[PDB]
């Protein structure tokens, strides 16, 4: 028995709504700024579940049972008696502080405020609030990845970290406590990997398929690092590298100028059909250095 | 085809099985003492008897593998070798005079390759009469499918192709690398371990947590702290210091935490304590 | 001598007492609102009444000090000023147009000085008709004996000497500085605080311990963590980021720990919590 | 009631011997490699105490009472039933590992092994030993400075840190626990100060007396940073900077090339009569830039 | 061919000279304030007068090229070269304001020093290319030809031919910060400034060192004053911000001098004070 | 004056030429293997022959200077210039072995590229000074005069006069890593190598870029091959180790080529392969 409000209806918010609604006994309020943005979010969840039922990987009764626990709307209307708030709205500081300042008046006092952000300070987002702000960081696709990073901020009490811990296990996830530093644990290790694999390309050491092949056969990684960057989106890798550099001031985390030149040109990876690989119609991918 | 493997230690052992696994090849497993090489082949043959009893290899395929390997001294066994893969102690002067000696023994068409991970292929073969290429296996060499082929600054393109063709002819996937510090795998993978240690050092997360986050967040088979324990923190410290010294770039500065643990003998699995304590059962316990 | 002090805040207050303390000087304490400047002088006069009751100043020396200071607007009080010390909000465009306005008011021989710590003296006075020098007091300006005199890239040697002579004429010790980021004191002293924080961040010692070690090991009056609390961690973060941005050098990267505490409002004494909790008695407690 | 053996009879060892022998109830074995090196150490302690009695700052009975508790000799002869060993021998790794490997056989099992080193790893010094090695770091003059840094190594148990804690209070010092990192607490903060004050000189920002005057009047420090470097010895500042750089790999701790050029020329500060200041006969010091 | 130059400063003026001195080309010269865009064409006749006087040019040739330059015109050019201020939104906006104004099929080229070509041309209808001239653009034989990720080869090659058509040498260079010449030459100026700042030598010694020790036509500090110390700071900063590498941090002595307006030859005081005698004096005497 | 040069390589040979070509000086040329120290004087007559053939020198002048050079002699010189290998203990030992051999009052000078002068002369009886020539020492007009902390002015000035006496220009420079010219010029070669390594351009383009874009007599990569890529690596490494600043990290492509013995003109293959035709080919074609 839990009510969960999810502020943001793009990719992350829809997956976070699905992660709670998969557990029987949870109802999800899928909110956004315009009521029609939330409705497009719930239709996107529905459309996506129609594909799996087709590909035979989920039963239609389950899909229906998931969709039935999600309600689109506005936070003023749906988040009063919410037990947990998980925001996955746009990565802008002032938008977050506004959202949470409103919800602070809307929500009952018992409500837990959490943010899925990966680029901003949990500490600075929840500064003015009347209650603890915590980080509850999901990984795309949030309904299938079992990791949750629980980020403590400078003032986030330990009970608040402990509660998000219990909730993550309740929904079948594995929490990992992180004290707020840029990149947390997973992003701080993983994106500098992608960045090194790009320096190795830029410096002429090896080719794209070779760097990826070496990482797949040499370390038993599921993808190559450059494959992976296309699939994450090179724009997001660049932004994480730049966040890792600006927070620390450490030249160690400088982004590879090759990534920046591709993002400038719009070659963001799988989402643009072209990054280090070209994604064609016939389901084949070829590295851009051929 | 006849291959000479210089070094009867673990790597040399694994490289000899890789070539002897394949029908039609012969391997001379050499080391600096006739006995060393004969102990190398005895470790190989008993690893094969555990496999036979485990039922995962025919008793006659294993015998035919052991039969294809001959221990001895290079002065006796490598003159009509077609390919030499060196896998001996990582010291630049020991590798240079081993390849100086082999330059006089081995027939001209014999190809010279070194399994080195941390020394410069180019420097290795500076003064020789024939090209020197990198042929960097991954342990266990008989089981890992990747082979990094390292072109030196004067290693002709023809030499690099023929080592590619040999790697596939023994069932590997060659990835051509133009020599730089760390090649591909080590240059990505060891700074990874190093970063997880800085995360531990700086109080961001705990050892178990850093490792759980990378396997459940990034789909990695091992956490980076378990893996640096499995590779050996001494191997990880040394690769970091190579990257640092070959580049000049503070980016590759090793994490002082790893340097403190290596100074105390806490190297990982090989000493029974690193980031994890490895107990008498099978569990491992984070020192956290 | 007649001095104009631009800014009736704490620094401007402390700089006006420094000049009015000395017999024969007059000070115009100006700010952008007539009331602000009159509140500045009222804070000054009541600080002097606590001193009189504490018996540490004659009742007539204090009255004569307060009498030498006149609040108002610069357009009214600074035209026949001999020296202008600006001490207003640290924003480059606010300082440039304040000195543009004063360039038309003040008689030509009036000397223009700014108390800025983080902005470029040279940029401050780029387009003016007269030189612009740094005259950087230390709070409390009336009590600290040091004055850093900052030569700009176009500040003549004659201007620098005359500010030296004024500093001693009001009983200070001038230390000539050729403009660079941090001058002398801030460039040594704030990286100090920053380093003690990295030591805390990296788990080397504890907050009380870092502070006790520096006072009993180096003969320092305050620990560096107490001192960053007393200066304000926001002031310390900002100086770090100036040093970093003016140099380009990772050496002066601020410690992320200090950046996290500033984002949470834990700035030190001014907010009642930083590295120390400051309780209702007089004790302070390390957040450690 | 405590017996203390001090391995090293130069400056540090003599001051460490004096710090324990000042406390009634402690007897000090002042050891070195050649019996005559320890005797010169005890005569140096005696000569130095004859000066204070002259300058009127200590009573002669006290000096005599201190000297009487110090015995020069060889560790084989004097350190068997020692309660604590504090080595302040030369800063060389192999010398330390040899000294401690011998003392490990000499000393009773109850004996605490400690090292005053400031440049080497406590962890690497006591690796092969049969008992914990700890760092007990004194500050010249060890008999008058109240700070002791107690350094835990990678394997130094907490009881061993706790015991050196009690002993430091017993002798009137204030211990500070430090987990082993280069420079500990005091040196990592202080010498990079001296180094910055030297960059400021080298870059032409201010003059020698001005940098020192600013630091004395601006921060209320007892000395200027350049004054202080002369008094510490610029060779030692250089070595600490170089140790801080090599251990971290961080360009942040690069030594100022001005310090290195003065050390090369032999201008080590007060001990050579010339560093940033020239130390004349008539008790006056003038900065070398005049 | 018709050619429009955007910017009327040293480089704008020199790029205009470079096109108009080849028989057959016509140039449109432009700037913000028109009085500055005629001040441009004014500095062009003034210099051609001093050379015809010195016998280096025939008056009729000097008069044939200053008649091919029109201060404005851009509606009909076959090629646009912007030599505007080295600020990114400054270049997007101009080029933004410019995709309307020019004929549909006319080539857009920027003379930027180190900025990404690819970001410069993002909202445009047509490919954007890099065509980099070197001070003085009318004498220096080099053109660096920089193509962005979305720059076709027909345009890269159409620039190579135009280059050889006006007596230049076009070297093609891939898009990275500083391209070739500035990435090498500007840190060299920056280093010489650190050498003066740390007192290793004086301004005079460093410059004659590199002239007599390296056979360089200018010392690195005279060369900074001639380039403009504000352009040098910019490129250093762009170098530093593109790579993230403290290797390229500008020398604080150059940031101090740009803040004071000691920019070199354009303001009469850089590392040298330039006198009417035509003699320059190092500011450290 | 009598002059002894220590080292018989390019710089040793050129420094010998620089003294002997001035009427009145005599030089003693030296090296490890004597066959190398006559190989030195062999490369000196061979080059003077090719110039007399090309009419640049009169045979009698070529014959007057090769008669002032004696392969050895050092016992009586008034001035010693070492141009030995750029390894510190290599220079201390030589100079160590040399304070005995030379006359008591003779001036000791090192042609080191970046090493501290002050540490070079520590155990010596006499001041040690820096007298830095530039390849080719007989043409390049510059001498950098470097004094150590314990080098008196009489010796610094005695070098300045000797310099002007052999038609050079002596610039005095304070002891820091790289002095002036190499601290600027060598990272410039190093940068051009990073530019080739990151693929921004090819070897040819970078060099003609800097010739046509900067008016440089050699491109930075030809200049590396002419200096020797082993000397360039050394100076970069010394730069990096003296400052501690990753700004000066050598480019790994130059460390790889030195490891392979691709040193430039002295080994026939650097960034260019040098052919008997007298044409050089970039190794990337
Ligand atoms: C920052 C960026 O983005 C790109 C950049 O700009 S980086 C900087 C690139 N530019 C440079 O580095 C400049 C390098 N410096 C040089 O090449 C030389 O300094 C230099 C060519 C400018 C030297 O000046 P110079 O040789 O005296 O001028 P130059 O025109 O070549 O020859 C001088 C002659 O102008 C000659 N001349 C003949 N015709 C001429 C003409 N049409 N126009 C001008 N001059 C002419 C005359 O012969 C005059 O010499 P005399 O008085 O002795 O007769
Ligand atoms: C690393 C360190 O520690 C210090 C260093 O060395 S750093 C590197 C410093 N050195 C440099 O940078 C070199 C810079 N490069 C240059 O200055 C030019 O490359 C260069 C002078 C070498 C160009 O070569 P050049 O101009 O062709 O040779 P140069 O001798 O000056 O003139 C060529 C002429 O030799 C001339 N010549 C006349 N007399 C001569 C003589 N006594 N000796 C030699 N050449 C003579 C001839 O005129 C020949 O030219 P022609 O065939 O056209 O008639």
């Amino acid at each position: 028995a839990m009510k969960i409000g999810v502020i943001g209806a793009g990719t992350m918010g829809q997956g976070i709504a699905k992660a709670f609604a998969q557990v029987e006994g949870n109802t999800v309020a899928l909110c956004d700024i315009k009521q029609e943005w939330a409705e497009n979010g719930l239709a996107k969840i529905k459309k996506g579940y129609e594909k799996l039922v087709a590909k035979g990987k989920i039963p239609q009764e389950k899909a229906d049972a998931i969709v039935a626990a999600i309600t689109p709307g506005l936070k003023e209307n749906l988040c009063a008696d919410c037990d947990l708030i998980v925001e996955a709205a746009f990565e802008d500081m002032k938008v977050k502080q506004t959202t949470f300042g409103e919800l602070d008046k809307i929500c009952k006092p018992e409500c837990i405020f959490a943010s899925n952000t990966a680029s901003l300070s949990i500490t600075e987002i929840g500064k003015g609030l009347s209650r603890p702000l915590v980080g509850m960081h999901f990984f795309n696709p949030a309904d299938r990845m079992k990791l949750i990073e629980v980020i403590a901020g400078c003032n986030t009490p330990a009970e608040t970290v402990e509660k998000i811990k219990e909730i993550s296990v309740a929904i079948g996830k594995n929490p990992v406590q992180v004290n707020e530093a840029a990149g947390f644990v997973v992003n701080r290790i993983l994106i500098p990997m992608i960045n090194e694999a790009a320096f190795i390309k830029m410096e002429g050491v090896s080719d794209i398929a070779g760097i990826d092949t070496a990482m797949k056969l040499g370390a038993n990684h599921p993808m190559g690092p450059l494959e992976l960057g296309d699939f994450i989106g090179l724009d997001i890798c660049l932004a994480i590298m730049d966040v890792l550099y600006h927070e620390t001031g450490d030249s160690k985390y400088r982004a590879c100028p090759l990534i920046r030149k591709m993002v400038r040109g719009g070659n963001l990876g799988c989402k643009t059909g072209k990054g280090f690989y070209v994604y064609n119609a016939d389901r084949t991918k070829t590295p851009v250095d051929n």
